[PDB]
Protein backbone atom coordinates (compact mmCIF):
# COMPACT_ATOMS: atom_id res chain seq x y z
CA UNK A 1 0.00 0.00 0.00
CA UNK A 2 1.13 3.50 -0.36
CA UNK A 3 0.79 6.26 2.43
CA UNK A 4 1.59 9.97 2.57
CA UNK A 5 4.09 11.35 5.44
CA UNK A 6 1.64 12.55 8.14
CA UNK A 7 -1.33 10.89 7.05
CA UNK A 8 -3.58 7.81 8.69
CA UNK A 9 -4.59 4.87 7.18
CA UNK A 10 -7.60 2.66 8.31
CA UNK A 11 -6.60 -0.92 7.91
CA UNK A 12 -9.33 -3.85 7.73
CA UNK A 13 -8.55 -6.90 8.97
CA UNK A 14 -10.13 -10.58 9.21
CA UNK A 15 -11.27 -10.49 13.52
CA UNK A 16 -11.66 -14.42 12.87
CA UNK A 17 -8.60 -16.14 14.75
CA UNK A 18 -6.68 -12.87 15.01
CA UNK A 19 -4.33 -12.57 17.94
CA UNK A 20 -1.82 -9.42 17.56
CA UNK A 21 -0.49 -6.75 15.07
CA UNK A 22 2.60 -5.62 15.19
CA UNK A 23 5.03 -3.02 13.57
CA UNK A 24 7.91 -4.71 15.04
CA UNK A 25 7.92 -5.43 18.51
CA UNK A 26 5.69 -2.29 18.97
CA UNK A 27 1.61 -3.42 19.32
CA UNK A 28 -1.08 -1.72 17.60
CA UNK A 29 -4.37 -1.81 19.19
CA UNK A 30 -7.69 -2.72 17.29
CA UNK A 31 -11.23 -2.50 17.35
CA UNK A 32 -14.42 -3.20 15.67
CA UNK A 33 -15.54 -2.14 11.78
CA UNK A 34 -18.88 -0.97 12.85
CA UNK A 35 -21.08 -2.29 10.24
CA UNK A 36 -19.02 -5.40 8.23
CA UNK A 37 -18.58 -8.06 11.74
CA UNK A 38 -16.20 -10.55 9.96
CA UNK A 39 -13.17 -7.30 10.15
CA UNK A 40 -11.71 -5.46 12.53
CA UNK A 41 -9.69 -1.89 11.97
CA UNK A 42 -6.42 -0.17 13.08
CA UNK A 43 -4.84 2.96 13.02
CA UNK A 44 -1.19 3.43 11.24
CA UNK A 45 -0.04 6.72 11.16
CA UNK A 46 3.66 8.21 9.09
CA UNK A 47 5.41 10.71 10.66
CA UNK A 48 5.89 14.19 8.94
CA UNK A 49 9.14 14.65 9.98
CA UNK A 50 11.52 11.36 9.49
CA UNK A 51 9.70 8.42 8.45
CA UNK A 52 10.84 5.54 7.10
CA UNK A 53 11.11 5.17 3.33
CA UNK A 54 9.13 1.50 4.04
CA UNK A 55 7.02 0.30 6.79
CA UNK A 56 5.86 -3.69 7.20
CA UNK A 57 3.26 -4.39 9.76
CA UNK A 58 2.21 -8.57 11.07
CA UNK A 59 -1.06 -9.91 11.31
CA UNK A 60 -0.30 -12.79 13.47
CA UNK A 61 -3.52 -15.22 13.54
CA UNK A 62 -3.85 -18.30 15.47
CA UNK A 63 -3.01 -20.44 12.06
CA UNK A 64 -0.70 -17.74 10.36
CA UNK A 65 0.83 -14.70 10.05
CA UNK A 66 -0.78 -11.88 7.24
CA UNK A 67 2.06 -9.38 6.50
CA UNK A 68 1.11 -6.04 5.14
CA UNK A 69 3.82 -3.67 3.48
CA UNK A 70 3.44 0.48 3.56
CA UNK A 71 5.40 2.72 1.18
CA UNK A 72 5.70 5.98 2.45
CA UNK A 73 4.91 9.07 -0.07
CA UNK A 74 5.98 11.92 0.00
CA UNK A 75 2.91 13.56 -1.14
CA UNK A 76 2.66 17.59 -2.62
CA UNK A 77 2.57 19.33 0.71
CA UNK A 78 3.97 23.22 0.55
CA UNK A 79 7.37 23.75 1.28
CA UNK A 80 9.50 27.00 1.87
CA UNK A 81 13.26 26.85 2.16
CA UNK A 82 15.00 28.45 5.72
CA UNK A 83 17.25 31.54 5.55
CA UNK A 84 18.80 30.83 8.47
CA UNK A 85 19.73 27.19 10.06
CA UNK A 86 17.08 26.64 13.05
CA UNK A 87 20.23 25.79 15.46
CA UNK A 88 19.37 25.67 19.29
CA UNK A 89 17.83 28.76 20.72
CA UNK A 90 18.51 29.60 23.94
CA UNK A 91 15.07 29.91 25.89
CA UNK A 92 15.10 31.42 29.70
CA UNK A 93 14.84 28.37 32.35
CA UNK A 94 11.65 29.28 33.62
CA UNK A 95 10.20 28.85 29.66
CA UNK A 96 12.43 25.62 29.27
CA UNK A 97 10.85 24.28 32.25
CA UNK A 98 7.13 25.37 31.09
CA UNK A 99 7.71 23.87 28.16
CA UNK A 100 8.94 20.40 29.67
CA UNK A 101 6.63 20.10 31.61
CA UNK A 102 3.56 20.31 29.51
CA UNK A 103 4.89 18.11 27.27
CA UNK A 104 5.20 15.49 29.77
CA UNK A 105 1.62 16.35 30.93
CA UNK A 106 1.25 15.68 26.55
CA UNK A 107 3.02 12.65 26.75
CA UNK A 108 1.23 10.98 29.29
CA UNK A 109 -2.46 12.01 28.06
CA UNK A 110 -1.12 10.72 24.53
CA UNK A 111 -0.16 7.36 25.87
CA UNK A 112 -3.37 6.72 27.53
CA UNK A 113 -5.02 4.30 24.83
CA UNK A 114 -9.01 4.54 25.67
CA UNK A 115 -9.95 1.08 24.10
CA UNK A 116 -13.89 1.93 23.59
CA UNK A 117 -15.91 4.70 21.27
CA UNK A 118 -16.21 7.76 23.36
CA UNK A 119 -17.35 9.23 19.60
CA UNK A 120 -21.14 9.39 18.41
CA UNK A 121 -20.79 9.13 14.54
CA UNK A 122 -19.09 11.38 12.03
CA UNK A 123 -16.46 14.58 13.19
CA UNK A 124 -17.62 18.13 11.82
CA UNK A 125 -15.77 20.61 11.09
CA UNK A 126 -15.40 22.91 14.29
CA UNK A 127 -16.72 25.70 12.75
CA UNK A 128 -18.32 26.53 9.03
CA UNK A 129 -14.65 28.97 7.88
CA UNK A 130 -12.01 28.10 5.89
CA UNK A 131 -8.66 26.93 5.80
CA UNK A 132 -6.27 29.92 5.97
CA UNK A 133 -3.08 27.59 6.76
CA UNK A 134 -2.97 24.07 5.24
CA UNK A 135 -1.80 21.54 7.19
CA UNK A 136 2.13 20.05 6.42
CA UNK A 137 2.87 23.56 5.13
CA UNK A 138 6.79 22.76 5.96
CA UNK A 139 10.21 24.86 6.16
CA UNK A 140 13.39 23.19 5.27
CA UNK A 141 17.18 23.73 5.17
CA UNK A 142 19.02 21.24 2.64
CA UNK A 143 15.53 19.82 1.51
CA UNK A 144 15.55 18.16 5.44
CA UNK A 145 12.52 19.05 7.38
CA UNK A 146 13.01 21.38 10.00
CA UNK A 147 9.40 21.87 11.00
CA UNK A 148 6.01 22.15 9.53
CA UNK A 149 2.23 22.78 10.62
CA UNK A 150 1.00 20.30 12.70
CA UNK A 151 -2.70 20.70 12.56
CA UNK A 152 -5.06 23.26 9.83
CA UNK A 153 -5.87 26.79 10.47
CA UNK A 154 -9.53 28.25 9.93
CA UNK A 155 -10.45 31.76 9.49
CA UNK A 156 -11.73 32.98 13.13
CA UNK A 157 -11.67 36.33 14.46
CA UNK A 158 -11.58 36.41 17.86
CA UNK A 159 -14.40 35.28 19.59
CA UNK A 160 -15.41 32.90 17.13
CA UNK A 161 -17.19 29.81 18.57
CA UNK A 162 -15.93 26.87 18.44
CA UNK A 163 -17.24 23.48 18.70
CA UNK A 164 -16.47 19.94 19.89
CA UNK A 165 -16.14 17.99 16.25
CA UNK A 166 -16.93 14.89 17.92
CA UNK A 167 -18.01 13.50 21.56
CA UNK A 168 -15.31 12.70 24.47
CA UNK A 169 -13.74 13.36 27.38
CA UNK A 170 -11.47 16.46 27.40
CA UNK A 171 -7.97 15.68 28.53
CA UNK A 172 -7.08 19.29 28.70
CA UNK A 173 -8.38 22.42 29.24
CA UNK A 174 -5.69 25.29 29.88
CA UNK A 175 -3.36 27.90 29.00
CA UNK A 176 -0.39 26.86 27.34
CA UNK A 177 2.83 28.03 25.74
CA UNK A 178 2.78 26.93 22.25
CA UNK A 179 -0.69 26.21 21.99
CA UNK A 180 -2.25 29.01 23.99
CA UNK A 181 -5.27 28.34 25.08
CA UNK A 182 -5.35 24.51 24.32
CA UNK A 183 -8.42 22.02 24.44
CA UNK A 184 -7.97 18.45 23.44
CA UNK A 185 -10.50 16.00 23.30
CA UNK A 186 -9.95 11.75 24.07
CA UNK A 187 -12.86 10.53 21.33
CA UNK A 188 -11.45 6.73 21.87
CA UNK A 189 -9.03 4.02 20.32
CA UNK A 190 -5.96 6.79 20.34
CA UNK A 191 -8.13 8.96 18.14
CA UNK A 192 -7.36 13.26 20.14
CA UNK A 193 -9.21 16.47 18.90
CA UNK A 194 -7.15 19.62 19.34
CA UNK A 195 -8.44 23.38 19.31
CA UNK A 196 -5.47 25.85 19.92
CA UNK A 197 -4.96 29.61 20.60
CA UNK A 198 -8.72 30.15 21.78
CA UNK A 199 -9.53 33.16 23.30
CA UNK A 200 -11.64 31.32 26.22
CA UNK A 201 -12.29 28.30 27.77
CA UNK A 202 -15.68 26.93 27.93
CA UNK A 203 -14.75 23.09 29.84
CA UNK A 204 -12.99 21.34 32.42
CA UNK A 205 -10.89 18.58 32.56
CA UNK A 206 -12.40 15.21 32.53
CA UNK A 207 -16.20 16.84 31.22
CA UNK A 208 -17.71 14.57 29.15
CA UNK A 209 -18.81 16.47 25.84
CA UNK A 210 -21.43 16.53 22.90
CA UNK A 211 -20.34 16.43 19.55
CA UNK A 212 -21.51 20.27 18.21
CA UNK A 213 -21.23 21.15 21.48
CA UNK A 214 -19.99 24.51 22.25
CA UNK A 215 -15.53 24.62 23.57
CA UNK A 216 -14.79 27.95 23.55
CA UNK A 217 -14.05 31.28 21.66
CA UNK A 218 -11.46 31.43 19.13
CA UNK A 219 -8.37 33.63 19.56
CA UNK A 220 -4.85 34.48 19.23
CA UNK A 221 -3.42 33.09 22.66
CA UNK A 222 0.04 32.42 22.28
CA UNK A 223 -0.02 32.96 18.30
CA UNK A 224 2.43 35.36 16.65
CA UNK A 225 0.34 35.17 13.43
CA UNK A 226 -3.31 36.89 14.45
CA UNK A 227 -6.48 35.38 15.52
CA UNK A 228 -7.61 31.69 13.71
CA UNK A 229 -8.37 28.61 15.60
CA UNK A 230 -5.59 25.68 15.13
CA UNK A 231 -7.68 22.10 14.89
CA UNK A 232 -5.21 19.22 15.22
CA UNK A 233 -5.92 15.51 15.02
CA UNK A 234 -3.66 12.87 16.77
CA UNK A 235 -4.23 9.49 15.89
CA UNK A 236 -2.29 6.57 16.04
CA UNK A 237 0.42 8.12 18.15
CA UNK A 238 1.28 10.73 15.47
CA UNK A 239 -0.17 14.36 14.31
CA UNK A 240 -1.94 13.75 11.05
CA UNK A 241 -3.71 15.85 8.48
CA UNK A 242 -7.02 16.85 10.39
CA UNK A 243 -9.38 16.39 7.30
CA UNK A 244 -7.78 13.44 5.09
CA UNK A 245 -8.33 11.94 8.82
CA UNK A 246 -12.32 13.19 9.22
CA UNK A 247 -12.71 12.39 5.59
CA UNK A 248 -11.42 8.68 6.18
CA UNK A 249 -12.79 8.22 10.17
CA UNK A 250 -16.51 9.36 8.25
CA UNK A 251 -16.34 6.76 5.67
CA UNK A 252 -16.57 4.50 8.46
CA UNK A 253 -18.09 5.58 11.11
CA UNK A 254 -21.11 7.41 9.79
CA UNK A 255 -24.16 7.65 12.01
N1 LIG B 1 -1.06 18.36 21.45
S1 LIG B 1 0.45 19.06 21.85
O1 LIG B 1 1.57 17.86 22.08
O2 LIG B 1 0.31 19.94 23.24
C1 LIG B 1 0.97 20.16 20.50
C2 LIG B 1 0.91 19.74 19.18
C3 LIG B 1 1.31 20.59 18.16
C4 LIG B 1 1.77 21.88 18.44
C5 LIG B 1 2.22 22.82 17.30
C6 LIG B 1 1.73 24.28 17.35
O3 LIG B 1 1.60 24.83 18.39
N2 LIG B 1 1.45 25.03 16.13
C7 LIG B 1 1.00 26.41 16.23
C8 LIG B 1 0.50 27.20 15.01
O4 LIG B 1 1.27 27.57 14.19
N3 LIG B 1 -0.91 27.54 14.87
O5 LIG B 1 -1.35 28.27 13.76
C9 LIG B 1 1.83 22.29 19.77
C10 LIG B 1 1.43 21.43 20.79
ZN1 LIG C 1 -1.79 26.52 13.19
Amino acid sequence: MELIKGQALFLELDKKDFLSLKNNDKNIPTFAHPKNQEKILAIFSLPYKNPPQNTKLIAFYKDKKEEIFIKTLEGNYKSEKLQVENKKIFPPKTIQERIAKELKEANAIYSSYTPKALFNGAFNIPLNSFITSDFGKARTFNEKVASYHSGTDFRAATGTPIYAANSGVVKIAKDRYFAGNSVVIDHGFGIYSQYYHLSKIDVKVGQKIKKGELIGLSGASGRVSGPALHFGILAGGKQVDPLDFVSKFNAIFQL
